[PDB]
DNA sequence: ACTTAAGAGTCATTACCTCTCCATAATGCGAATAGTGTTGCTCATTTGCTCAATGA
């Protein structure tokens, strides 16, 4: 299953205040270790063209994203790529098609090891970023409330 | 009315092998058009799987 439309706009505005609050660089870095190394390949000296939350709200929400995200490594880097830096989805989708490895395919290479196309690209990267967003909802409202 | 000069045109064997060589220069500034990226969406293709008769 997947969200409502009244949620799906609510937790990407807020991952988006979210993303321009880490954007600048003001998430501290023995807080975690996967974000410290997700800002490392980008410059000090960025410019700010998105609306920044404040402090402690912004230390709620990056506090709840690497206690409920901290098993895969893969999935968080593609919310990042999204929310922090502001690439769209059909950039970070054709990186994805342009390097990942030879795959088994059904119902259309009949089982044979071949790359992936940009269609099944993007809607994995549809999928992970749908199920992501699950995963982030209800231990979002379980943090708030 | 016919007879020598001037000028143009068109060829001058076949087959093969090796090597080298085949370019340089006005600037700038908006307007406008072609190109590429983005997101949402539909459509054709294939495959494991399911359902219905039927005789042994």
């Amino acid at each position: 299953l997947n969200l409502t439309k009244e949620q799906h706009e609510w937790l990407n505005g807020w991952l988006e205040l979210w993303g321009a609050w880490v954007y600048s660089g003001r998430l501290e870095k023995r807080m975690s270790s996967v974000i410290a190394k997700f800002m490392e390949s980008v410059e000090p000296g960025r410019v700010m063209t998105r609306p920044m939350c404040n402090d402690d709200d912004g230390m709620l929400i990056s506090q709840v994203v690497d206690s409920v995200m901290y098993i895969d490594k893969k999935a968080f880097g593609i919310l990042l790529s999204y929310y922090a830096h502001g690439s769209s989805k059909h950039a970070i989708a054709s990186y994805y098609h342009r390097v990942a490895r030879p795959r088994k395919m059904l119902c259309r290479g009949g089982g044979r090891i071949q790359k992936p196309s940009l269609a099944t690209c993007r809607r994995e990267v549809d999928e992970i970023l749908n199920a992501s967003l699950f995963m982030i909802y209800p231990v979002l409202d379980s943090a708030f409330k």
